[PDB]
C-alpha cells in the first residue's frame, strides 16, 4: 500500500536463476518457497508497512502438552521475529501450558477445548502440529492467501506414489492420473478467510464420509490434499519447512532445516 523506502541490495539477474536444482514456481504461477528465492529484507518491509499480524494455532491435548515449551521457545527465536504474532493454544489442560517468555508485540491465548475472533485479531493464520521445533527462520516469505507445504517423504515422488485417498467412495478421492503435490497436514495457512474456507470444506467432506461409513486413509490430510488440488494454493512451501533429520538426514537440496519433528 504505502511506498517502500530506499533500499540497497543485489540487483536481481534476469539471465541468472536463484535456484537451478529445484522448481521455484508452480504451473499456476505460485512461488515455491526455497532458500535463495527471496530477499527477506524486502519482504519484511512490505509486511511491516501493513502492520501484519500472524496467528499461529496449535492443538495440545493429553500428552502433547509436553511439547509446548520447546515449540513456543523456538517459535520465539525463529517465527515471524519482528512482526506481530498471536499464538492460539487449544488444549484440554489450560493449567499445563508452560509460562514461556515472549518478545514484545507477541501474545499467547489459551483456549480450552468463535472463528469470528480470528477475523478481528489476525491477518493470517498458520496452522501447525505441536510436536515440532523451529530450527531456523520461518517468516513472512510464507504469507499469502493460501499455502500448503510439501510432505518431506514425497517431494521427489511420482503422483502415483502419493498416498492420496484412492477409494472413489470417499470425498477425498483422487485418481492416479491427478495431483500436483502431496501436501502434509502439519503446516498450512493463509488469510483467515481462506483458512476458514478450507477448514469448513474439510469438515463437511469428513462428515459426508462418516455418513457413508468411510474414513480417508490419512484423515484430515487426505481431505487437505483434495482441497488443494481443486483450489490451488497461492504459495507452496518447500520441505525446508517440514523435515525430520533423523529419518531423512540433511540433503544438499535443503540449504536450511527450518521446522522439524521432535524425536
Ligand atoms: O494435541 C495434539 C494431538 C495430535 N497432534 C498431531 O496429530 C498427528 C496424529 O494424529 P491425531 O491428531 O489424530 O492423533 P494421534 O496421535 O492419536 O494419532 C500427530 O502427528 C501430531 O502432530 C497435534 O498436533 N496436537
Ligand atoms: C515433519 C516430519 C515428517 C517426516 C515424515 C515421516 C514419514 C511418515 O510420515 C507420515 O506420512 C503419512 C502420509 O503417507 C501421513 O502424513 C502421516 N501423518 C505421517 O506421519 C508423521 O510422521 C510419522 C513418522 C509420525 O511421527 C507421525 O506421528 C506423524 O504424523
Ligand atoms: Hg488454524
Ligand atoms: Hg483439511
Amino acid at each position: 500500500m504505502v511506498s517502500l523506502p530506499r533500499m540497497v541490495y543485489p540487483q536481481p539477474k534476469v539471465l541468472t536463476p536463484c535456484r537451478k536444482d529445484v522448481l521455484v514456481v508452480t504451473p499456476w504461477l505460485a512461488p515455491i518457497v526455497w532458500e535463495g528465492t527471496f530477499n527477506i529484507d524486502i519482504l519484511n518491509e512490505q509486511f511491516r508497512l501493513q502492520n501484519t499480524t500472524i496467528g499461529l494455532t496449535v492443538f495440545a491435548i493429553k500428552k502433547y502438552v509436553a511439547f509446548l515449551k520447546l515449540f513456543l521457545e523456538t517459535a520465539e527465536k525463529h517465527f515471524m521475529v519482528g512482526h506481530r504474532v498471536h499464538y492460539y493454544v487449544f488444549t484440554d489442560q489450560p493449567a499445563a501450558v508452560p509460562r514461556v517468555t515472549l518478545g514484545t508485540g507477541r501474545q499467547l491465548s489459551v483456549l480450552e477445548v468463535c472463528e469470528r475472533r480470528f477475523l478481528s485479531e489476525v491477518d493470517y493464520l498458520v496452522c501447525v502440529d505441536v510436536d515440532m521445533e523451529f530450527r531456523d527462520h520461518v517468516g513472512v516469505e510464507i504469507l499469502t492467501p493460501l499455502f500448503g507445504t510439501l510432505h518431506p517423504s514425497f517431494y521427489g515422488s511420482s503422483r502415483e506414489a502419493f498416498t492420496y485417498e484412492r477409494r472413489p467412495q470417499s470425498q477425498a478421492y483422487i485418481p492416479k492420473d491427478e495431483g500436483d503435490f502431496y501436501y502434509m497436514g502439519a503446516f498450512f495457512g493463509g488469510s483467515v478467510q481462506e483458512v476458514q474456507r478450507l477448514t469448513r470444506a474439510c469438515h463437511q467432506a469428513m462428515m459426508v464420509d462418516q455418513a457413508n461409513g468411510i474414513e480417508a486413509v490419512w484423515h484430515d490430510e487426505s481431505h487437505l490434499n483434495k482441497y488443494l488440488l481443486r483450489h490451488k494454493p497461492t504459495k507452496v512451501l518447500s520441505p525446508e519447512y517440514l523435515w525430520d533429520q533423523q529419518l531423512l538426514g540433511w540433503p544438499a537440496v535443503l540449504r536450511k532445516l527450518r521446522f522439524t519433528a521432535v524425536p
